[PDB]
């Protein structure tokens, strides 16, 4: 038996500590204290195991959380805790960094994406008209712009573009002529980042 | 000079009177009279010629309208002139027909119809979301229904079916999957008669 020294690990979430048991254990009874009482569980403080990687995750951690955290291991033969304090330092930079990563997920949770809607493809008869609509996310709502031939499209009573409630793109051509035939674009684009879907129409003339 | 004897025809405005001369009409005069007497025109009553077809248009006919018509076709001091008896059994079956004929053109005008929006064709890679929006019309509007490789589609939380306003159909796939591939077809319908627009929907796998 060993088991790593403890260690504070700030996630977007919150704060964890973790050890690393050494060389495989197969049932390791696992018991925490905080401040030399046993902790009550929830969905806000839960732990684990991952492998040998024994762990407590405290999410969004208060004042309240900081303190001495012992990890009591037993594996049937021989006993071992490992302790750490949550204070001062420890917990400042830790508490600064969760913060940090927290906001970085927010940033990613956020960023402007295209959730679906455009075929890769659509043929078409020419003089028949077409309606595609994209779903788009952003918060803040995104800006979306469209390309053909990957340069900027103008709106145009022909073919139509529109986006509403900062979460709908439509592309409406009324009659696809030969000339509406190409590689277009939708761009979706706020302050976390940038997403694009690409679309090609193909038109086939009729008898 | 030489003219076909005159019909009758019911049209889905009334019942027109009309003969061809086998011959040619230059500077030619046409008179018609109704029981002897000239005829009154008005928007309810017309006469025309349109190449050799000299025809009288009787629109919303009544048992008013019946009687002996002459059609006068008058080459200087000379005349060669038609008859016709628009009454009993000739009358009624003009009647019975005209107003059968004026019930098909109410269908026609009214009945649903797709406007458009569906392409013939789409290729998208499986996994991705597909949107595809159909312009309905009908007075009244219409009911929509779907099919899939000829047989009725039921919409789920996955093949999602939509009908708004009586007059947009929206059909959206959450993750095209091989198995959504297919001939999908929109069936519209109201009082007056139908139509269907067909899209296959192919799909391509990913790496």
């Amino acid at each position: 038996l060993s088991a790593t020294d403890l260690k504070i690990q700030s996630t977007a979430e919150g704060i964890q500590l973790y050890s690393f048991v050494t060389y495989y254990v197969e049932d390791l009874k696992v018991n925490w204290s905080h401040n030399g009482s046993a902790i009550r569980y929830s969905d806000r403080v839960k732990t684990g195991v991952t492998g040998e990687q024994i762990w407590l995750q405290i999410n969004e951690p208060t004042p309240n959380d900081k303190g001495k955290y012992v990890m009591e291991l037993f594996d049937g033969k021989t006993g071992h805790q490992k302790t750490v304090d949550l204070s001062g330092q420890a917990y400042d930079e830790a508490y600064a960094e969760f913060q940090r990563l927290k906001q970085a997920a927010i940033a990613e949770k956020n960023r402007a994406r295209v959730l679906g809607g455009l075929p890769d493809v659509v043929t078409i008869q020419e003089g028949k008209a077409l309606n595609l609509t994209c779903n788009v996310w952003g918060d803040p709502p995104p800006e979306v712009s469209w390309l053909k031939n990957e340069k900027a499209l103008a709106q145009t009573d022909h073919c139509n573009l529109k986006f509403e409630a900062g979460r709908t793109a439509y592309f409406t051509i009324n009659g696809v002529s030969t000339a509406d035939s190409g590689k277009y674009g939708l761009v979706v684009k706020n302050k976390y980042g940038s997403e694009t879907s690409d679309f090609t129409v193909s038109v086939f003339i009729p008898e």
